[PDB]
């Protein structure tokens, strides 16, 4: 039922999932002047050297490239967190125009789209168990704006043609998420909540201060698929981004300045 339109989007989230109005739901504006620098956040700690991606999915709401996490093989640690945390999947959110897309806004400012890389607290054996916990998530969040392409995306780009419609996979090794990083890791973090359905507020939030470039044209290919499955009307795949919501009683850190 839920999605991104006009009759299933974020606005209609709560009828099914009324934790939409709890305390801590994601994304938030990130007021780059009030958010706290706090000397005691440690540098985060992003291991990737040996991740195993297996598959890409079209979901109907993004795509997905999914890593084994049956084993401590990228995992994300250090930072605002206690854990280790692996990585299971990653996906984006973007708009149908360069100046939307994102999720977190930073001082209103919507960037073209958003990556979040996706990771669960291993004290809790498996994913499933983690999203049901306070701290069983930790995402990673990383801006994009439009310009000069973004190399170690275009493998991605280049197998979307492939699961155009809502369900389709295909096979997706030998990725490297290394190569979606920008050269800083100065973050700010909060304590959030998936954005999508379930929406469960289990999310360590760690954002990441500076955005990397993609190109038009590969923002352009996220733009051509599909929400609907095939064989059903085109529903081009464009705008699955959650807006801002109340951060109510949470603080922003920030690991910088
Ligand atoms: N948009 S997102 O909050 O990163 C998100 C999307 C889909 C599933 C998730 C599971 C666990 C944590 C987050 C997740
Ligand atoms: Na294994
Ligand atoms: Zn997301």
């Amino acid at each position: 039922h839920w999605g991104y339109g006009k009759h299933n989007g974020p606005e209609h989230w709560h009828k099914d999932f009324p934790i939409a109005k709890g305390e801590r739901q994601s994304p938030v504006d990130i007021d780059t002047h009030t958010a706290k620098y706090d000397p005691s956040l440690k540098p985060l700690s992003v291991s990737y050297d040996q991740a195993t991606s297996l598959r890409i999915l079209n979901n109907g709401h993004a795509f997905n490239v999914e890593f084994d996490d049956s084993q401590d093989k990228a995992v994300l640690k250090g930072g605002p967190l206690d854990g280790t945390y692996r990585l299971i999947q990653f996906h984006f959110h973007w708009g149908s125009l360069d100046g939307q897309g994102s999720e977190h806004t930073v001082d209103k400012k919507k960037y073209a789209a958003e990556l979040h890389l996706v990771h669960w607290n291993t004290k809790y054996g498996d994913f499933g168990k983690a999203v049901q916990q306070p701290d069983g998530l930790a995402v990673l969040g990383i801006f994009l704006k439009v310009g000069s392409a973004k190399p170690g995306l275009q493998k991605v780009v280049d197998v979307l043609d492939s699961i155009k419609t809502k369900g389709k996979s295909a096979d997706f090794t030998n990725f490297d998420p290394r190569g979606l990083l920008p050269e800083s890791l100065d973050y700010w973090t909060y304590p959030g909540s998936l954005t999508t359905p379930p929406l469960l507020e289990c999310v360590t939030w760690i954002v990441l201060k500076e955005p990397i470039s993609v190109s038009s044209e590969q923002v352009l290919k996220f733009r051509k698929l599909n929400f609907n499955g095939e064989g059903e009307p085109e529903e081009l795949m464009v705008d699955n981004w959650r807006p801002a919501q109340p951060l109510k009683n949470r603080q922003i850190k920030a690991s910088f300045k």
